[PDB]
């Protein structure tokens, strides 16, 4: 395959074919981030630095940028952030470990092995929790 | 693609098309603004200094001037202030980081990463607040 982007034109030679039509680039706002997968080994500077992936991995990509798939990457998930006051939290588990912690403060964006933990509760707490904002003619008898 | 604007009258030479008809220019007071992301990393120095935006960014615009939208941003939005006599207030949420806050006072024009904030009440406090503008005959009985 090949991968070609940009304000160009050209003809399909013969034996040639696109993939999939004509796609447009994903751009990216700082709240928006993509999840994606190595298939083969691969190096990719965008930047001063080059970041190195296995035939297995995953990365995640954020920021305000655009991004072109490239021959070797398949895109996995799209994520956004998620808005969080103070005194606002989730909670979310290292896949890779297992330890479900609970963030809690800023807006925050589940980065790479981690995904959301639903956290249960016994029965009858759930009943106690929101009835508890104002339980005064409860109280009262 | 090619943005026109002025008093000018040309012709479509063969090839070229309008992309959406003749448009008129966006005129803006000091009460509207509008808020507008960047497809491309851009320079647009209208005034002496010079603002440089990425390829996902957002921005405000608001004031009394003429704009004309460039090939590389798309407008996203239609903002006015909010008019706000002292001692009233709205709540909004900075979206970047997460923090709701109050703000109270002037007339106000919510920026790029804000959002109204809903504020929601216990059951029962919101049928007290009105009622207390004047309870006079609830209090004697």
């Amino acid at each position: 395959k090949r991968v070609v982007k940009g304000e160009k034109s050209f003809f399909l030679q013969p034996g040639e074919q696109l993939e999939q039509g004509i796609q447009d680039v994903y751009v990216l706002s700082e709240q928006q981030g993509l999840l994606l997968r190595a298939l083969q080994p691969l190096e990719e500077g965008e930047d001063e630095e080059k970041v190195s992936h296995q035939a297995g991995d995953h990365w995640l990509i954020r920021g305000p940028l655009e991004y072109v798939p490239s021959a070797k990457v398949e895109v996995v998930e799209e994520r956004q952030a998620i808005p969080l006051d103070e005194n606002e939290g989730i909670y979310v588990q290292d896949v890779k470990t297992g330890k479900v912690r609970a963030v809690i403060g800023s807006t925050y964006m589940l980065t790479q092995d981690e995904v959301l933990w639903e956290k249960e509760l016994p029965p009858g707490v759930e009943e106690l929790l929101n009835k508890g904002q104002d339980p005064l003619a409860d109280r009262g008898e």
